[PDB]
């Protein structure tokens, strides 16, 4: 049903009802709606330069790139210097660039997590662990096999059946779909040694978990590993169409590809406004708000656990009623999500106030009744 | 290369301070040029009300644009408009991948696309791109695709007739842009519509480069009075903002069963691009073709409206793109004797004249 205007963690339908948004358009509105830094950034750019081809440079494109490199290589100027970024317009378009780097390795096998989601373009659909979403459009481009998320023992044996024909391993550091399933303890570190031994590219999809959403800038940094390649999008746009493929070392030298709106100046002017807000301390504020959700919900009847970090959270019910809670959620002034019958998912704008967190835990607690 | 920093109409300026006549419009995306007031207003107005809204909710700019595109495609056909529907995305590659999936959903394995065609660099959209050096590095591709010489009706029919009931889709650009500007020959689109109609095949027009009035008609395919099952469009719809779309009518629409700010910019361009605007684009089209005829180096000027390929006596296009800077022009060399012209549709007649005088002086040796 219809939507017209919003502010912070608030948005309002045609009829005039204000809602606490805990979905943020499926995790893209990281600064909420109509945020001053983004309004300045966009109004300022659209008034000067619209779109340039990748034949030409443009500042905001260059400046966002520099910045993601900074955020990625954590006060290491050597990692920084063998890193590069490719800009796209979605996370689908971003992962496709990732699938292409894995084709440029010369190896045929790409391995992806079982409930993973990377987008619905042919190559990014080839990576999505959900086979229902694949059935209708077979053939898929070949090479992908799937592994249970967080099972180092299976993945090791899976790799070692034909190890040097493994181009890439795709993982999300926190699975967004089917629930909020965070990389278990020791997992990305494990994948990092597995890839090191065999010449494989380690690729972390941060389309949903990127830009502070986790508490760290990049959810993968919570595990102190350094992937070869990071895909990102929603959250980076602050409400505008963007994606990016970041690559370090051999993966950077391999990339051939090129999108028309790659390096969209207005898309990137927004990207800059987002980054100038989401600094380390904003990210620390994300971790905190996350624990406040956990803490207040822990006390709520019918809520059994809350899993995730920062503002990507899986509220686990005990009554298979999440689908319903959504519907009844609206009448109590909250926009919720249900990636299962068990689980309500919260991905609110990272600028949510404790007040709004607290009302939102009220709204949710009532519906369960 | 060069850092561009601000533009208006048919001009851009670099940080060096150099001012150019943009005849490339960022590969035919900046239909209304840079800093068009109508887009500035739309984009400013929308950023400030709503940033992004998920497909799970409804937003006005999208349905406003969906309904306006259907009207410009249905050319006054109430019944066509009720049959047709549009899916929004962020790129033309993404738009052509939605058509590949529609092609997939027929049940048939064969998808026929034009040699020299370019549908984008995403796996599926690259599987449709009839320039092989773009695919070799990323084989295997999504299977299904075969290629015909562009506008060879005799060879298409034979190709279909090798296995007609397994052809899902025929991809086709109303005017090829890559490697040169070749428009569909007389009655080509006509033949493909007829050949598709028996054998139950989907006729799919990629108008990602030929859309929004650049060829003199709001859709280039409407110039040959054909109604395809699927039209993909992008660059141009959003002023410079990223957008794509996939129109489908009939069986194609039944098989398929950021945005607000790019649709906000889309609304403004459609607001600006009238039947009357497209007419002006047709005419500036002719003007170029007349003025350019007088220059020495030019042999021939192919293409309709403001999608034109300047064919030269000498194989000099690539050296003219380089020299074309100091004379204050931005050109592009799809072949060694071809220079593409896709300037903003807003280019004035004085601006054109100066642009031909610039190209002429550049092709001096």
């Amino acid at each position: 049903v219809e939507l017209v205007s919003g502010k912070g963690a608030t948005v309002t339908d045609d009829q005039g009802n204000v809602y606490i948004d805990l979905l943020a358009g499926i995790a893209v509105n990281a600064l909420g709606h109509a945020h001053p830094a983004i309004i300045e950034a966009v109004t300022n750019q659209i008034g000067q330069l619209g779109h340039v081809s990748n034949l030409f440079a443009s500042r905001p494109v260059v400046e966002v790139a520099e910045e993601l490199i900074k955020r990625f290589s954590l006060d290491d100027a050597t990692l920084a210097a063998q890193t590069r970024v490719f800009f796209c317009n979605s996370g689908a378009e971003a992962n496709e660039a990732a699938f292409k780097i894995a084709r440029l390795t010369g190896r045929s096998r790409i391995l992806a997590a079982v409930h993973g989601f990377h987008g619905r373009t042919m190559g990014s659909l080839a990576l999505t662990g959900q086979p229902d979403k694949r059935e209708a459009f077979l053939p898929m481009p070949s090479g992908v096999e799937f592994y249970p998320y967080g099972d180092t023992d299976y993945l090791r044996k899976m790799v070692e059946t034909n190890p040097t024909d493994v181009a890439a391993i795709f993982l999300e550091p926190i699975q967004g779909e089917t629930g909020v399933v965070p990389a278990p303890e020791g997992f990305l570190k494990a994948v990092r040694e597995l890839c090191d031994e065999y010449g494989i590219l380690m690729i972390t999809d941060e389309v949903q978990t990127g830009v502070g959403r986790t508490g760290d800038f990049f959810a993968h940094q919570h595990d102190g590993v350094v992937p070869d390649v990071v895909t990102m999008a929603k959250g980076l746009g602050g409400g505008l169409p963007i994606g990016a493929c970041l690559a370090t070392g051999r993966a950077a030298e391999l990339m051939k590809h090129g999108t028309t709106f790659g390096g969209n100046p207005v898309a990137c002017a927004a990207a800059k406004a987002v980054l100038s807000v989401v600094d380390d301390a904003f990210c620390a504020e994300v971790a905190r708000k996350g624990e406040l959700f956990k803490e207040l919900l822990a006390k709520v009847d019918g809520v059994v656990d809350v899993r995730g970090r920062g503002l990507m959270l899986g509220v686990v019910l005990e009554r298979d009623v999440a689908k319903q809670a959504v519907l009844d959620g609206f009448k109590h002034g909250v926009i919720l999500n249900a990636p299962a019958d068990n689980i309500i998912r919260l991905t609110p704008p990272l600028v949510i106030t404790d007040e709004e967190i607290a009302d939102a835990v009220k709204a949710i607690a009532e519906t369960i009744a």
